[PDB]
């Protein structure tokens, strides 16, 4: 969940 | 943006 | 290992 | 960087 966020943005 | 991060964290 | 592979690439 | 991974597996 951490790193998909990250991608995210 | 900002906030959103702030938010999801 | 495996994931430190995925994530340099 | 394909070759690279392919030696890596």
């Amino acid at each position: 969940l951490a790193a998909c966020l990250a991608c995210a943005l």
